[PDB]
């Protein structure tokens, strides 16, 4: 899970196979930078954009 | 779709029927604050977390 954009100290915008995803974790953007893999002791929530409904 | 969290300006963690979700639009939490109803025109991009895999 690499970082594709940061949204802040926490949230950041990462990117999985399935698509893009967002890992929200206190203090994930700390110990961490842009394109570095995303620290899973600091994952607290992750989020991924809705790709497809029913199809 | 309220707003139950604020990341930034821009990224907000909302909840919706599904369960809890990520409105990313930049200016979201200008012209808005927790509670209220997120602006479509500013929706950039909607994340949810994933609820299950298969089953």
């Amino acid at each position: 899970m690499k970082i594709k954009r940061i949204l802040n100290h926490n949230a950041i915008v990462v990117k999985d196979q399935n698509e893009e995803k967002i890992l929200l974790g206190a203090g994930i953007a700390f110990n961490k930078k842009k394109n570095d893999i995303v620290d899973p002791s600091k994952i607290e929530k992750t989020f991924i954009r809705k790709d497809t409904p029913d199809y």
